[PDB]
């Protein structure tokens, strides 16, 4: 009666307590849908821009050999100009070379590349591949059979030295 | 009384499983910022890493190239010392070390423009003047001009022949 008319809110209140339950539970729809945009949205991209990046490295590093290429074939013009003409003399031929290594090396310096030391420095093996030792001062370079060169921190390539023994 | 209440008993099944796509999305949807807060910082992380990628990509290209290179230097430095004993021996050393010098070139992909006789093309001549030779076509080579495939290193500085 007075107790089951007034207490009927028993499955009431509950209205509150379920719909609210299938009132989430809805909105979610785009929880798992809509974020699937920012998401969807940034792995398509992340699947885009890093190829297309993949471009602007492989063009960045053809523009770097470019870049060297042209600085260095005036080298090969003064080749060609040395066998067209410098044949003059022996002796006028090997002061040509002369000054095409000396081009070679203000081209190089040009790039900020400069020659690691040598003979009579210090044997360092972050510059220095010693292929065996020849008398000279101990722990110094005794012979370069091939210069090394550095750009900055980077080793362009190691100087292939022979390291100085005292004899006895 | 068995049936009475039993058939009532199917609507409590909803309910309980209401809590099944709502307590499971929450369950994994609980990382789905997660593995998204991931794949930001993947692609905010190039985002920052491309300026110094693409500046050290070059410094890539010129040591490939250089690397590449060197080995002219140091025939030079050969050519020196037979010449140094021989000097007759300095003209067959040049001939050696410039023909040298294509075949290096030739690895790194780079060919020689179209030269004498070839037709003028300004995609890789660069025409200065006039000289004898068919016309419209390349007639002296003033300077090599190589190309990279598709891109010029540098043009052909040549004379083109004089019609009539």
């Amino acid at each position: 009666r007075n107790h089951e008319n007034t207490l009927e809110k028993d499955l009431e209140a509950v209205g509150q307590e379920a719909q609210a339950l299938e009132e989430r539970l809805k909105a979610a729809e785009e929880e798992l849908k809509g974020l699937k945009d920012k998401y969807l949205r940034l792995l398509a991209d992340f699947d885009n821009y890093r190829k297309r990046m993949e471009e602007e490295l492989k063009a960045r590093e053809r523009e770097g050999v470019l870049k060297a290429l042209r600085a260095l074939l005036p080298v090969l013009d003064d080749l060609d100009r040395a066998l067209e003409f410098a044949e003059a003399s022996p002796e006028s031929i090997r002061q040509g070379v002369r000054a095409i290594r000396d081009g070679f090396f203000r081209i190089l310096a040009g790039l900020g590349v400069e020659e690691v030391p040598g003979e009579g420095e210090a044997f360092d093996p972050r510059y220095h591949e010693a292929v065996g030792l020849l008398p000279g001062e101990p722990g110094k370079v005794a012979k370069v059979f091939q210069r090394g060169f550095r750009m900055g921190e980077a080793l362009v390539r190691p100087a292939r030295v022979a390291v100085g023994e005292e004899k006895r």
